[PDB]
Formats: C-alpha cells, structure tokens, sequence
C-alpha cells in the first residue's frame, strides 16, 4: 500500500488496456489531470486523479452527482459545462475521465500580455457565462460552482471562441452550507466576505469581476487578504448598504457603525482610494478609448458599446444579492442585442 495519497503517473503508460497516458495538465489540492489518448473511443479525453484522501474523495464524490444530474437534461445549455464521460477506480483512486478541452482564460490574457481581449471576444464569453448559470440555476439543479474564476473557464478550441466552466469540486446546491471559506478570493462576493447567506447570485459575482479582468487584462479586485479584498471591492463600488451590514455576522472585521448609525471604513493598525472613488467608468475607460487607451481607432469599441458593458457589469457586481442581476434578465441585456 503506497504512504503517500498520489498516484504514480508514468507518461506513455497504458492503463486498462485503453487509455495512453501522454502528459500531465495539470496538478491540484484534489490531485492530477493527465492527458491521455482513449484507444477505444479514438480521441484526447483529461482524466483527473483524485488523490486517496477522504476530503478529495468526497469533493470528488460530489463532482460526479452533481455532473451526472446536469447530463440528464436536454437543453443545448447543458453543453456549456465541462462533459464527464465515465469514472472509475484505478490504483485505489477515483478517476474521472472528460472531454478533452484547450487552455484557460487565464493562459489567454496572459497571451495578451496582459492587454485585455477585444469587446467583441469578453461579449462572446459574457453570453455563453450567463447561459450556462441559467442552466445551474434550473430548479432540479440549483447549483452554486463556488469557484468561478478564469483558470476554471477553459477554451473548447484554441481558435475559437467556445467555452466551458470546468471544477464543480467546490460546488453545492442552494441552501447547502459545506465549507468554512469558499470561491477564490479576487472573485468572493461581499456576501461571502460578510459570513452572510449565500446563493446562486455569488457565481454572477464572480462573473462579473472575470469580464472586467478579460477586457482589462487585470483583476478588478486583486486583495492581498480578505480585509484588503472588501477595501479594494470599496473604492469601485462604496460602502455597502446599511441594511446589509446591520445583518452581516462579519461587518466588524471592515466597518464600524458610527453614532449616527451610519457604516464607515474600520480604523487601521496603521492607504486606499475614497470609497466609490475608483469609477468602473474609468477603469474600463469608456469615453477614452478602453483600457489605457488602446482600442481608440479599433471598431467594436464605441462609447455606446462601453456604456452598455458597463452597465451590465455594475448589475453583475450589485452589493444586494436580492437585486443582483440573474442569468435570465442578464441574457436579455442590450450589450447582448
Ligand atoms: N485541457 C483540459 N481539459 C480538461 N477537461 C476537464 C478538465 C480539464 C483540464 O483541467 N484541462
């Protein structure tokens, strides 16, 4: 019996007299994803091994249920989430076997060198985000990812624009509570920050700060630490409304309610922009030519164009998770006309 929980991968290996290792994808808390050539099937499939850990096991555990349940349904929409083709057990590990997919949205930008892809490119990935959360959020489904971020929003083909949310690893339905901290931090709501309730609205959250850095080619919210998180969250978008914080269970770790019952900023042991000060407005450079000025004299880039962007997103990043705007209505958006 092996004492560490991995499992031993050798490239150009054949498992079960079918599967060709050729590399590895990728490494992560769960374990490994190996590129392998399925020889009865006649194609590319990722196997992610889940290392022989009772926490990954289970994580793993619920990936599948939650994977399997989506592949009942008919709807097109299903086809925007990350196919599992089969799993199994090999070498005492649970082993998951999916299409086979191209590189993430993070390896994107970075082919940018950070410059931000077109309006045109970030309206594409808007469109095909916001339909697959409305499929997550079909009833029988209502399912939260948890962990929406671009490394977890992969291409289908290197030269085209289709994609796919993969790593439902974190995920849970609505009303669950699993896990002490969830979603990654540049992307974690302020509902999330706040130790408030939390639903499908966290991953619209998400969605929001992910378009802003593709167009940008920089987080939006790039906190150090979650006190650094909710500042830099702050001086875009304000204090958050009383009626929200005089309910948060964490307000204290950020705010402090004055005498007169209104929230200020927490004094520091002792930086940032006034709240509200760092306008979404100016950051996108709506009436200067985008981002640092680059796309002046590039089509696809008007002020209308960046108004309507604009104007999503901030529906997108509505500190209210009641208000926030969901799939349904965000598909429906003018920046979609
Ligand atoms: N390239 C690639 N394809 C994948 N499909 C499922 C997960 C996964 C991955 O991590 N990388």
């Amino acid at each position: 019996v092996p004492r560490g929980s991995h499992m031993i991968v050798k490239n150009g290996e054949k498992w079960m007299d079918r599967y060709e290792i050729d590399s590895l994808i990728g490494k992560g808390s769960f374990g490994q994803v190996v590129k392998a050539y399925d020889r009865v099937e006649q194609e590319w499939v990722a196997i992610k091994i889940i290392k022989n850990k009772k926490a990954f096991l289970n994580q793993a555990q619920i990936e599948v249920r939650l994977l399997e349940l989506m592949n009942k349904h008919d709807t097109e929409m299903k086809y925007y989430i990350v196919h599992l083709k089969r799993h199994f057990m090999f070498r005492n590990h649970l082993c998951l076997v999916f299409e086979m997919l191209s590189y993430n949205l993070y390896d994107l930008l970075r082919n940018t060198n950070f410059r931000g892809v077109s309006l045109n490119l970030t309206r594409k990935f808007a469109q095909q985000m916001c339909t697959a959360l409305l499929f997550l959020a079909t009833p029988e489904l209502s399912i939260i990812h948890c962990d929406l971020k671009p490394e977890n929003i992969l291409l289908c083909n290197p030269k085209r624009s289709a994609i796919k949310i993969v790593d439902f690893g974190s995920s849970c339905q609505l009303g669950q509570r699993i896990y002490q901290y969830i979603q990654s931090r540049f992307y974690r709501s302020p509902e999330v920050l706040l130790g408030m309730p939390y639903d499908l609205a966290i991953d619209m959250w998400s969605l929001g700060c992910i378009l802003v850095e593709m167009h940008t080619g920089e987080p939006l919210f790039s906190g150090a630490n979650e006190v650094d998180q909710m500042n830099k969250i702050v001086e875009v978008l304000g204090i958050p409304p009383a009626h929200i914080l005089d309910q948060a269970p964490k307000a204290r770790k950020f705010f402090e309610k004055l005498p007169d019952g209104t929230w200020n900023l927490k004094k520091t042991k002792d930086e940032y922009k006034p709240p509200g000060t760092r306008k979404l407005h100016n950051i996108l450079g709506v009436e200067t030519g985008g981002p640092g000025g680059r796309r002046a004299g590039e089509s696809g880039h008007t002020v209308a164009d960046y108004l309507k962007f604009k104007d999503l997103i901030l529906r997108m990043l509505d500190y209210d998770p009641k208000t926030r705007i969901q799939p349904y209505y965000a598909l429906q958006h003018s920046f979609f006309a």
